[PDB]
């Protein structure tokens, strides 16, 4: 059965007195549709081993639109993209994902970025050509990528 | 007393030119294939009006739009990424009306380079993301080209 330990961190949740050093820290970057993020968390929960700390920027309820809340969201995203051991970036064909592409550029040369970009995405060839140039692993679906991790 | 300005496009070649003796500037940002919003030409003309200097401007905006043929498109992206890397300075101008998704990819790519200058017009649909990210990584952010070009 499932034996992995999975802790999920959200921008609007706090897990005080947790040692982030003993976990594999994974940032779930990509399309926010108000939910591949929950299915990815469930996938890690189903694993037979490991300690995972997943940084999920997708809140259960959408943003209010209030400025200080928005700044908290962007700063939470950038701080946890930096803290992550691995960035799982999933881009759906239906999305425009403009800030996902900003984040992709930011962590393109980090060595910890894994891009999953669905064919049909309106800027797919840009993503393919840029990842090729900088040697970033590029997958077409989450099944192919998540097999590379058991 | 006039400046020397050479403009290099994805569909042009200046093979008898030593790029090492020029200040290389990449014109990143909004590409509008309308006669009115050609800010890249106006920027090139601004450099041409200077009384001194040697400037090599990498302009990714072609006079005619892309055909949509795949090898032509790949040439465009590879030309952009190569000349973004070669540039001494990246002038990135983002107009309020634009969606500029590849401009934001390029901004992320050269965010920590120290050679990126961002001009982002208020009203741009992802302005606060640009403002907050530039603030975090210490990238100069301007609201218009006039304010930025005075700092040259
Ligand atoms: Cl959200
Ligand atoms: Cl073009």
């Amino acid at each position: 059965g499932a034996q992995s330990e999975v802790v999920v961190l959200y921008p609007d949740t706090e897990n005080k007195d947790l040692d982030e050093a003993v976990y594999q820290k994974i940032f779930l970057a990509g399309t926010i549709d108000m939910d591949w993020q929950k299915a990815t968390c469930d996938w890690f929960r189903a694993l037979p081993e490991g300690r995972y700390l997943l940084f999920n920027p997708r809140r259960d309820k959408g943003l209010s639109g209030e400025m200080s809340d928005f700044e908290h969201q962007v700063n939470w995203e950038l701080e946890h993209l930096e803290k992550a051991d691995l960035i799982i970036m999933n881009i759906l064909a239906s999305s425009k994902s403009p800030i996902t592409l900003l984040e992709m550029g930011l962590f393109m040369r980090s060595g910890k970025l894994r891009v999953i970009c669905e064919p049909g995405f309106y800027r797919y060839d840009n993503v393919r050509l840029t990842c090729a140039r900088y040697g970033v692993p590029l997958y077409q679906n989450m099944d192919d990528f998540l097999k590379t991790m058991r």
